[PDB]
């Protein structure tokens, strides 16, 4: 049962979401330290995000995939507020935690294993048929729009 201590992911966040457009992603990637070549390939790559109830059938456990033009990530059987270690899109190991700030806000925090000082949180919000991913680095903000499929 899902009403005994673990958080439930609102249905709002379940499904397939395809990257359609973004705002200020280039200056954000620049603040993060990416040179021109890397920024072009990062910002113009196709992204499909998938969030589902865990295929294993464990209640309040989830699966999420980041499917891109090149690298894909597959995070299986995670729980909200529970940290796990896995390979991220940069092909390195990260400590990841998905959590709920409130029923309308999903967070995703990454800590680099080889750089524990590198800590970053991504925020997801639903806005109509869109999942909006928000990020901020050194005062530079960006929003990426994923159309629910
Ligand atoms: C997240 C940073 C990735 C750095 C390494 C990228 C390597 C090869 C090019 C792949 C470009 C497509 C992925 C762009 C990142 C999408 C981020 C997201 O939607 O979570």
């Amino acid at each position: 049962h899902h009403h005994h201590g673990s958080k439930t992911l609102p249905d709002k966040f379940l499904g397939t979401f395809k990257l359609e457009r973004d705002e200020n992603f280039d200056e954000y990637l620049k603040a993060r330290g990416y040179g021109w070549i890397m920024r072009q390939v990062i910002k113009l790559a196709g992204v499909t995000k998938k969030f589902r109830n865990a295929a294993s059938g464990k209640p309040d456990r989830y699966d999420m995939e980041n499917l891109t033009t090149k690298k894909d990530t597959h995070h299986k059987d995670w729980a909200l507020g529970e940290e796990f270690q896995d390979e991220a899109l940069d092909s390195t190991q990260h400590k990841i935690t998905f959590d709920l700030k409130d029923p309308n806000t999903l967070t995703e925090t990454h800590i680099k294993v080889d750089d524990p000082t590198d800590v970053e949180t991504y925020e997801y919000r639903r806005d109509g048929d869109y999942l909006v991913m928000k990020m901020s680095w050194k005062g530079v903000s960006t929003s990426r729009y994923y159309k629910k499929q």
